[PDB]
């Protein structure tokens, strides 16, 4: 299957898995992924998502160049590019080897921390290549890089590397290719070492109000932290602390 | 007493002063910390604050875990969560050394300027102990680290050092400890050496209109810098360019 | 004349040229520039724009301190303080050397794409010397630069090095002062080789929702985006990918 | 058990009744109501049938008073008010079919509708500030989006009742009518709503709705996807034809 | 060329009047008058003589039933609506006249002007919905923020017409007139607004509207370039001048 | 000096009088007014024992014609309009009682209130534009949010009055009575105030207003210090304890 979906304990692995074409996404890729975001949100079990893909030459150069009842946006939705945006409320792990351009550019920008192999370019390539639609694939890079290093790819069309990409700060963490799968690990294993539901809250609540002025965000109250007081994990996050031992986290 | 205070010519220094329970802030630490800020917002004579704390394992670890009438935001109201924002309209200096977690990275994070000694690390382990509620830690990291570092702290609760805070603009200098009360009044005596209305007026400015966008911005008409048309500082800035020499603020 | 504009192929040149006064912008400078960027605006030929300037030792230090009927804000337009805020919708480049403070930095900031000399030295003075007045010089440091690195230059008035403003993202370049107007040129050659009304497109798109929350920038209808699809050019580049061959832009 | 009859949910031809019935309580919301009127949005949004909504109460004493005086958050309303919970928004077009006493929450409710039609009997307020409750967001924001700015704050304020009438003057309520014309009004609206393409007006409140509180110009420049996907439809086509044909369309809701 | 007089522009003394003239589509806009609708807002805008318009339409059945059913993008009304294409703001201050169907895009083009005086057989509605149209960001936007809110929903959702006595209710419309009485009465509004000074006219509009859907705090910090320029007009002047004389002021327009 | 009586305030029981007392020029606002204005709101503000304020003005002819034709910047009525200056909230709710003329910046000041009872000779206008002056944000933005859209703009670019009767029709004051009974009926509304739980009220009106102009889903997921210090409350004790017991609240203020 073009998307391999899998879960193993606590970490979902969403893997992009159409390397003959540089894992462009299909119309049908597009549909396991969002079967894959569903079932990721609506699974307790799982706390964490490693989204990564297959193959050395790309993590994905974006959409495959007919045609659909129904407006899906790139990524399953995860992008809102070209349809509903759906969100990811698990924390995400993107592991990115090789190129990662365009659309494809834009999904690994949807993750919450960002590992790539020392192979990795970074890129919009859509001005230089005459496209351009919808909203346009440039909000994220406004957001998540300096704003001149944005404008610079965004209008230029101009890859940049793994290490620029590090030194930014748009990537958490660069290896070797051969340790890619073990270092992204070790990412959603430190997301689950954490409370999952308080980091599930926290992520909503930076993102939720990101946008907006600090004296906005400080006075928001988020749904997911007033559901967190009721829980499980909240009262053994007490208990652990009062008997100085580790927390263990269940979930609920 | 826990807050120790005290002005020296037109610098005030709100010092946290429990090195005992690493500077976690007791109730009553917050009383003093507000009666601060308002003496700080209120006297003219008080043209930069540096906030500070004593001991050498950390600058503060954040709220002190019975019970009070009334809400009080962590750090004298200053950063906004738990209660009412308090803002302090002075320039501020945070001097921060070892440990700087949680709430108390959050309160450093209220300082425009912050001046780190190489022990200091940066934190927000609340999501790792298993705690969030109010708005939770996490709206200042986003707009003051870029996005996908500011997710890594907030969501695996993992702390960064002094340098790698300088690296991205977090931290403004890095000293050795025993040089950090010299550089942090380097850094008050050139805000000082500034006009102090016009430095207040330009903080306001910048901070209002922060998380909107810049035509709005642009557009705002900001009351501190009307007022500061029509004081003695104003005219001394025309009149000592005119006779080609140094200006002598005076603060009105 | 003090302002220098010429249009070489689908480049227009907009110098500053007034060394004699570190190239501080005069009135008549400022009316020379309304008609230059009015005239970028309105010719199709202009692909992109290099903002330069004469002498070595200043790129710009802001306005040249009576009196004129209408507002006039900073840069013929361009900056939007002091008068309506002119847009330029071509791709800019600003090619800076030596000192860049005050306005003439809020000025170099209003650029897509910053090269500096490695003589450049960038500031805002305007508190130091007892200046503030309008909105301020200080919200595009605010949105260029790390949080307390643009506090750090709006409150103490102290300049940073090209270095450190590579460092940061604040400039994408930076060369030696001999081969400054080169180098902004490869820059004006990339904006070009790309589609230039996707290119303009994807500056509007970028810009006009930067200060959004990204849920609302994700779903905005561009002008120029659903104008580009009716393009000559955006059928050249489905063409030119069908037969695997370079696209030869039209700019219409 | 025993409440599962609390909130009476019924779907005849292409609009769902949704209708509180603990007339003893005045039809003050349970949690077991929250729970049934969760299950009724989620079933009204879900199902493509369903193209319309009135949402009405037994008894002829009230509407609803508000919540009766958990572990996970609910808000009042199966989650329609969004107070004390997450927001559930309902994308089918509502009639509310108001008698006797809508107040506090109950009155946030009916102005979760679209449309309000009152029995000449309803009183309209907000009791919570004169009875010296106040919790969560407030139970202020939608009567300061749907009356005169002075006239919300009245309400909101003082915590005293408007009546049918008043309600009307202002464009609070769409209609009055007699308490025994009530259920026939309601069905009036419901059918005008359904004589309509029913996609087009469930993306025309998506738009309306969606962008209500921003400037204009953010509002115009608002790509709406409900509006995007209408394109690709079957009524869509079926607009153009009997338009072309001078004939009436028949709507199928696809 | 056949069309080049389906847009009647004049300019009497300080006043322009653009007036839809194709009747025989009860002035459905075409392509061609999106044209010279534009040319006259851009004259509109530009020229310091025209210190009001008067928008109008020929005929007594219609002022306007919308876009009549190209490769640059135009908003409907020559840019005015800003749906279809970039928003043209008109900067003078502006009265439309309006007999008969005012419907669809032709109730947004009314809904664009800032006075609206009626005539007794004026009907207003948005029937997008009812024959199954919606494309765009809908229109639906300016209902929302000109009268109340569910009777802006009633219209958007039902796509039912109201009449000009419901109209002047709700203070949607300005006065309601005879149709005899209606250019009359246009040029009565027109009068007074060119009364008062015509640049602090100007300047009051694009404030209020600049900052309408913008938090309060929001709108009172805002410094308004027009009106930062009225300060170095001879009117200004002229204003003090008169006040100070116990005379009434002339204006200059300058 | 001798300006110290041109503001008169009093407290009486839990209702501030401030009451503006320069008939002799029509109420406009003096410099000494605003000082003295900004004196009343501090105090209003800080003391526990006021709970509501009856905003009022001496003569018959005019409640205030605004600013009358220093060093500091002062909002036009000590703060309270936020124009010329910072703006100045006033936490407790506030009744305006307005007779004859009520222009300019004397209906913004009337603006601020929150409920407003009006004489039958009471005017409303904004007549800036029409003698010629425009300064600061301009005096439009509150008019914008509190009357419908057109009729706001009739007021700001004609610069024309509307009637007592007019302005109650659309629900810009509360309530129309005789001059003589103006005081009185002032005093109903401060009293129907203060019979709810003033802390209360406090919140629900820092609430409304301090999320009006934002989207309805920011406002809903609001967190309102006010209401959330309700809670710890000996008044939010009493309201439990009242309803519990079947009888009337008797709320402290604390």
């Amino acid at each position: 299957a073009d998307i391999d979906f899998r879960i193993e304990g606590h970490v979902a692995h969403v893997r992009l898995n159409r390397p003959q074409g540089l894992n462009a996404i299909t119309q049908e890729m597009d549909d396991l992924l969002l079967d894959a975001w569903t079932e990721v949100n609506a699974n307790s079990d799982i706390w964490a998502v490693v989204l990564s893909a297959e193959g050395e030459k790309a993590f994905c150069i974006g959409a495959d160049v007919a045609e659909r009842k129904t407006r899906m946006a790139l990524g399953g939705g995860l992008t809102g590019i070209g349809g509903p945006l759906v969100t990811c409320k698990k924390p995400m792990v993107a592991a990115v080897q090789g190129f990662c351009v365009g659309g494809g550019f834009e999904l690994a920008m949807c993750a919450d921390i960002i590992v790539a192999a020392d192979t990795a370019q970074f890129g919009l390539p859509e001005t230089k290549v005459g496209i351009i639609g919808e909203c346009g694939v440039v909000h994220r890079a406004m957001r998540q890089l300096p704003y001149h290093i944005a404008l610079q790819l965004i209008l230029t069309g101009e890859r940049i590397k793994a290490d620029e990409a590090r030194h930014y700060g748009l990537v958490n963490e660069v290896v070797p290719f051969a340790e890619l799968e073990e270092a992204a690990l070790r990412w959603a294993s430190k997301l689950n070492a954490a409370s999952p539901l308080a980091v599930q809250a926290a992520k909503a609540a930076a993102l939720g109000r990101l946008g907006h002025p600090l004296e906005v965000a400080l006075m928001t109250r988020f749904e997911p932290i007033e559901e967190y007081a009721a829980t499980e994990d909240k009262k053994e996050g007490e208990r652990a602390a009062g008997e100085r031992r580790k927390p263990v986290w269940t979930g609920k």
